[PDB]
């Protein structure tokens, strides 16, 4: 079988789909995260002093009859934000499929960044090893059920409007991709990470000398790398730094050089159109790039993170039988 979940695009930095928890099902907007492995949604026991819990949909286990207790405390530590709560059990519905899943009822949600989020929670599509509290990941359960047509899933991210995107469990959709897929094996298992044999700034392969790591994060809005790495990189496009953003005069945006990522022998290039946010062409105004500098500590980092910016150009397939990642041109 094959099931797909349709996503929503909110300004190219947030892609969320919808899952249902409970009986009757309680609908929640979520982000499908290849960087984590736990599944969470806010909970009723979340104190209204956390403004985030007042702005998002909360899970009531008292209004769900399939709900089973579990106390287990949880602290998920993302690189941009943190949340805390306890384990819970109920039946989740993900685009057709129904799986009994253990999730976390968050009770602590910091307004930064949670207050910026159009979605309510997150669903980790990572391995059970980054799985906080060894709780079996939702993909692993759907697998166990024996219903999919393939032990894989793919992502499609679109470039706004003014359909968002789409996740397909069990395969790929040839309508959103063209040519042939090209696989890259995971270096280690338990992490959607692959090796990168340098990043090329225009005509100087000025980044990646000796080889680095690349985390394909569908739960990252930008492409990101080490402060240092990114630092040389900006130097080259010639960008000026803001709070925790980078920029260029809209005028010259469309003039920046191509950025190329060497994966598996092939090289995945990004045009200045793919990574620069062209909301104008003035000289008075500054445009934000979709590449951030973020130092990701081991054991996982240091790593580059191919997120939003990258998945928009290359449809991504997460092979779980063969443990590799395959990229192909998006449509």
């Amino acid at each position: 079988t094959t099931s797909s979940v349709i996503l929503t695009n909110y300004m190219d930095t947030q892609y969320y789909g919808e899952i249902g928890i409970g009986t009757p099902p309680q609908t929640f907007k979520v982000v499908f995260d290849t960087g984590s492995s736990n599944v969470w949604v806010p909970s009723s026991k979340c104190s209204r002093l956390y403004t985030a819990c007042v702005y998002h949909k909360l899970f009531d286990a008292s209004d769900s009859s399939s709900y089973k207790h579990n106390g287990t405390e949880l602290t998920l530590r993302y690189s941009t934000g943190t949340v805390s709560g306890f384990l819970s059990q109920d039946i989740i519905t993900v685009g057709g499929i129904t799986v009994t899943q253990m999730f976390g009822e968050v009770t602590e949600m910091p307004a930064l960044p949670f207050m910026l989020a159009e979605f309510d929670g997150v669903v980790g599509m990572g391995f059970i090893e980054q799985a906080i509290g060894r709780v079996t990941p939702i993909f692993d359960n759907i697998i166990s059920q024996g219903v999919l047509k393939e032990d894989v899933f793919s992502f499609y991210y679109n470039r706004d409007s003014e359909l968002g995107g789409q996740i397909v469990l069990g395969g790929s959709d040839p309508q959103h991709y063209e040519g042939n897929f090209h696989y890259i094996n995971l270096i280690k298992t338990g992490v959607w990470q692959i090796q990168m044999k340098g990043v090329s700034v225009g005509s100087s392969t000025l980044l990646c000398e000796d080889g680095c790591l690349a985390l394909v994060d569908t739960g990252a809005s930008y492409i990101s790398g080490s402060t240092s790495s990114i630092e040389k990189l900006m130097e080259a496009l010639g960008a000026k730094k803001r709070l925790f953003d980078y920029v260029v005069k809209c005028n010259e945006g469309p003039t920046l050089p191509d950025i190329s990522f060497h994966l598996g022998g092939k090289e995945y290039t990004l045009t200045s159109a793919d990574y620069v946010f062209q909301e104008s062409y003035s000289s008075k105004k500054l445009c934000t790039l979709a590449i951030h500098a973020m130092d990701i500590p081991p054991p996982t980092g240091p790593t580059w993170a191919l997120g939003a910016t990258f998945i928009r150009k290359f449809y991504t397939e997460f092979d779980r039988r063969n443990n590799r990642i395959g990229f192909a041109l998006a449509r």
